[PDB]
């Protein structure tokens, strides 16, 4: 019942691009160009490369797969997911307002509340899953609103066509949503509204966990002008070689999500039925209570799925020293099955009382669920709650 | 006549972080880790590696070599010299003043005046060849003073002792210097009182035009604390494989700078006696005029160039047009010699009427002296200098 | 009616030698070791490694899996598909005769036939798809049998069983399967009573069209002695950079591989139905002459299709002047669908009078069906084949 | 006193075949092309790249750059140097003969005798330091004479022009020099009358133990044509990410190979008046046996010192054990110092009779001098030899 699925996603994920006719080789792969400058035919000319961090062969080709992947005219890519959010910010100036959804990665959280505020920027955490209170958080001086959907641990959703609705009654706001969570192939806030399509391609985009990398996607034209302005003059750039790496993992993006999609349903089937779970959170899941706004804004669900353990912190210490296919490990979207405890891992910077408010509290596990066979990675959940729950 | 050579500075280059006791392998060349996460033994375990932007074995190993070299405690690497600009100055907050040297690259005036200013800080700068006016400069809000030196692309130097002992007159003020330029084997700007060495790895350190990289090291475990907690928030990080590629330009830092010191010694000496130039300017020569400063500061000198070609902007464009060995194209500090006229090309975005306050005139050409035979570049210069006044 | 999927494939072929336990960093991801050498305890030490080309960290994790997909005791990697046939050569000595399927990819033909016979090898050419011809060309000098299922470029199938049996009667005689078409996914030649398990994971094993290399798999602790003795004496190894990609080919082998059957089979049947087309070749189809031999030997069917187009070598000009998602271009078992005509290019080198006794004419055309969407590769071949025969 | 330097050489090892005009983006540094293949205009088109193993941009371009730095008109890359000697000796056939230098690598010996021998081909060892024994053992059915000078591990030269001057006398003998210990830097084989100039570019070609890696340089059209025919046939060829890392390498060669000639000239002096040192063999020292004919046939000598140490093999032990700055580890010719002891590590598959014979005994330790400070390895040198000898 979600969204039918992008038509030619994968053909646009392997073609884009990524013409032979641009290389002198006419290669059907993209070269790994390294230089860090291009010969000029004369001082200054308008036209080529002139300088890497400016642009580049490599980056330059993934940039334009990727806004096809996004359905957006322009892509900027970065250092990693918390330089594009840096970069983003830096649209702004003193005197203006963030508003942010509550329940982000705790780097995020990080960065607005520690560091972007330092700098004449006030930074509100608002619950946008209810759009009542979107509306008001919103002042003559609010210039950004940030929301990840699904969030970052918990899987909570907001509704992107209905915050695009409010926010673009007022003038001048930008709505990012990272998307992360979902991937290009499984929801395009573009479509429903969004000004910016933010994600951190250190997790599904690239797949392998082994690039760290942010992708910004956009289609007004005076946005590209001002991301491009800072791409070039903060130079948080990516090296060409994880531009080629994430390129490379793009061109399984469509089967990798399918594939994670059928996991992680299986996954979440698993542990809604299993005696030693309080509670799952999958989107996918007709108990999530958000599943009909999942299936009105995606196309499918990826591998994430988060669960309280029954009983306390303990517990979850030792399902976690005895999963043995699932690696206790930070990150998420690679083709290796992952797990982690938010409220001491990715969550630990977040005050103790907001940790207790977003719902990460200390029996919250947050798996990713990689490309293995389906009955290896039920055994391997199945046996870790025993030892847990005996 | 500069100061005696460092002694110990190729074995440092070598050996420094690269104990092949730390490999399961015992490898003596590191390993290129592009795994963005690791296994925990249990939940937030405090040692090992947990995420790669906080933190991984490449970049650490990096790390440790180039803070031997700057005769550092602590350094940190940044996916630019443009990230690393924009980490140090994310150290201050609204209301802090920065004044940096009148003649930076043209990148580091457009950050700071389009960019930086418009946070809450206020930019002044300041001609730091004369202690006199960056004493006069300092207030009560001053918390960085931004120095290069030699300056891009006019070669003026700065005293770097002079300046520190004036900043430190003063409570709480950080003095950066960016020693791009001349490379940790010619300048040790930690041993002379700054705060903060910083350069673009892009040029010597890497030396081979590959590789877009920041490098910060400070001695400071105050100043290394608030730079790697924004490492880790603003994400600004570079590829474990760009790290690699560094560690591999290291190796050979010592002899490639003394090869760029005998070629553009030799290049300087011949554009002086060529009646084709109007000026030139090399540190290294006596005729320049802070060549005692250079000799008491530096222990050498090395391949960047700049002169004043005779007559008009139309002759630098005839001698850019016919340099065969020499490249035009923007950069330096690479195996190749490259030539720009940064009035066009790196300095475009300075506003026409500051170029003509620093000397950044139609007829001013920088020269980046590679590592091919010295008859050759000096052959190459003076066939294209006759293209151009026959 | 396949056999049925190999059931932990995905499980171990993202799993096996890749425990983090084996790195000092716990990486979850295998590094890339580019060392040449590696710090002894003492001389000689019999444990450890000791030169890359021996033996390095990167090849022998990639080995360690590519053994398990394959059902092997033992892996070893080479330089190129054609590095891996010559070292196997090598297992035999002078006055040793060879019998090699009649219809093989034109480098073999071109190895065996001009190189391999230099040396003291009798090679004979024989169709072993009749059990009948191989049987009778069997003499007391045969050491070696070479076949591949299915034939590059018309898709011919031998039984490997049948062919098993028959060599094994005899004594000393290796059976090697070229499983490069089929992949490790669906087509298990050790499970069938091989010998040697070979192939081009330059193909599908890598399937990032980014790596040139082979793979050979035995479970003979005989066979793997010599052949790692020949792996280090030859010296025909790969890059540890090669073998890093390759092993990450190998996380998406499953779903890629049945992404090409399903867009395999699609194409193979609008061909079959297309008035354009004199015959279509594709295992999977009933109307192939060795379909039920596939589906007893075979778990599914790749994305190889060969089609003979109607009318003369004009017409097959035309079809590969207008394919604009196809490439025309060498190669196969890519993410991107290529094309080629064989008589002209891979097998340009097989004697014209051999490539008429086999079927490899001038209207023959080979794809290698990628991962795009069905619905374009359709509409493509559809258009490009009407500009031949409007 | 050795023969004149030559004189282009770091302006071709960094401009020749690197021209920016021969890539779209006009990149000042050649780019990584990993495609395994190229989209061509129409089938078999004559022009162009087709096919990674048959040619690519990366290794064309690193094979022209090599050529010119051996004076060659051709040169050929493979994946090792041990593949370079399986190539070359393919350009023979069954009822060939070989000469071989009696004291070789250990791996170049193990092929000869084992590997090669077995395919008709018969392989003699001789000690061409003396030419008479060279002229005695050519019969008519000699093809190749292969000599390394000066060899490994005991630094014996072979006169490249006496010997030339002997095979040339008769019809169709192939001369290849293995030039691993000299660099194309220090030593030129086919200005000496060589046939073929060989060498592990795994050494100090790349020279930072990061590339396993063989050169072959020809200036015949025939030895060109047929071992390109073998390059492409036996398919052992190089990753183009080896071919771009060594094409790195070059750009240093000349400023590494006279710093290895200066630490390597230290360290003999320093061995040749250590009391603890029964002998050591430098061709560069007067004392070497051959010292004039070294003068009369390189331009210098490089890094490769080797020593008997006074006593037994408990003390090479022991000074093995206390080096702190050398590494006990294979391989030579990287920036690192590397110490092995021959008879125990690379020669420990020669037959004991046969080290005997050629001085390869329990004492005899071969050091690999790299890029460290002068005064730093000759105190590593000096405490270890003083903890073997109190
Ligand atoms: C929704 C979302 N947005 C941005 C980022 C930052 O991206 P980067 O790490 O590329 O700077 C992340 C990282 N999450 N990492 C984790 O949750 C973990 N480390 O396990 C995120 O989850
Ligand atoms: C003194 C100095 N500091 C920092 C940077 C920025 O480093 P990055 O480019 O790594 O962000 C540069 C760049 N110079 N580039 C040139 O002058 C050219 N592009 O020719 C610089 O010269
Ligand atoms: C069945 C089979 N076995 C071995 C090889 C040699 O492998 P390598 O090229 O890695 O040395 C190939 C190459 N086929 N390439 C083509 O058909 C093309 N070039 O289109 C093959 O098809
Ligand atoms: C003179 C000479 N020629 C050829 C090779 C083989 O090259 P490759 O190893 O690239 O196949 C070597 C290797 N020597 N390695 C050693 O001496 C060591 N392993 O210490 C050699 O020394």
């Amino acid at each position: 019942g979600f969204l039918p699925s992008f038509q030619h996603f994968a053909t646009q994920a392997i073609h884009v691009g990524q013409e032979p006719e641009q290389w002198s080789s006419r290669a059907v792969v993209l070269p790994i160009s390294l230089a860090t400058t291009f010969k000029q035919d004369s001082p200054g000319q308008s036209s080529g490369f002139v300088y890497s961090r400016s642009g580049n062969p490599t980056r330059n080709c993934l940039e334009k797969a990727v806004a096809a992947l996004d359905g957006a005219k322009h892509c900027l890519t970065f250092a990693s997911g918390l330089a594009a959010t840096t970069t983003i910010t830096h649209l702004l100036k003193a005197g203006d307002e963030v508003i942010c959804m509550d329940e982000v990665y705790g780097g995020t959280n990080r960065y607005f509340r520690r560091v972007a505020s330092e700098f004449g920027l006030k930074i509100s955490f608002v619950d946008c899953s209810k759009t009542k209170l979107l509306e008001a958080a919103i002042t003559p001086q609010t210039k950004l609103v940030w929301i990840e959907t699904p969030t970052n641990p918990t899987l909570k959703l907001a509704d992107i066509k209905a915050c695009a609705q409010i926010v673009h009654k007022h003038k001048d706001i930008i709505l990012v949503v990272d998307n992360t969570f979902m991937s290009a192939y499984f929801q395009r806030p573009l479509a429903l509204g969004a000004d910016i399509c933010m994600c951190s391609a250190t997790k599904y985009m690239n797949g392998h966990s082994d690039v760290v990398m942010g992708l910004v996607s956009v289609n007004s034209d005076d946005l590209n002008e001002r991301l491009r302005f800072l791409q070039n003059s903060l130079g948080a750039v990516p090296s060409p070689f994880d531009c080629y790496l994430c390129c490379r993992g793009l061109k399984t993006l469509q089967i990798r999500m399918e594939k994670h999609f059928r996991n992680g349903m299986a996954v979440a089937r698993f542990l809604e039925s299993n005696p030693r779970v309080e509670k799952v959170i999958y989107p996918g899941l007709p108990s999530h209570p958000q599943h009909e706004l999942a299936k009105r804004q995606c196309t499918g669900c990826p591998g994430m799925v988060s669960f309280y353990i029954k009983g306390t912190l303990q517990h979850a210490q030792v399902f976690l020293k005895n999963i043995k296919l699932f690696a206790l490990a930070e990150s998420l979207g690679g083709y290796e099955s992952l797990a982690e405890l938010p409220a001491i891992m990715t969550h630990a910077s977040v005050p103790e009382k907001d940790r207790a408010t977003l719902g990460i509290s200390d029996t919250l596990i947050r798996l990713s669920v990689g490309l293995e066979d389906e009955k290896d990675l039920l055994e391997d959940l199945g046996q870790a709650l025993k030892a847990a729950h005996p």
